[PDB]
């Protein structure tokens, strides 16, 4: 299986700080990601880094609310 874990699993597993640190983001964005149930998958590298991959659903609308 691929190494694309869920933001929830990795967050509750490794933590919210350890993730935001390896990703290079702010803990503020992480909380907002799970707060709104943002579907994401962070992949673990062989060097010790991690990058959050975003899905690309079907382009139906072009608006943004929350």
């Amino acid at each position: 299986m691929e190494q694309r874990i869920t933001l929830k699993d990795y967050a509750m597993r490794f933590g919210q700080t350890k993730t935001a640190k390896d990703l290079g983001v702010q803990q503020s964005a992480i909380n907002k990601w799970i707060h709104a149930g943002r579907k994401i998958f962070l992949t673990i590298n062989a060097d010790g880094s991690v990058y959050a991959e975003e899905v690309k659903p079907d382009p139906s609308n072009k608006k943004t609310t929350a």
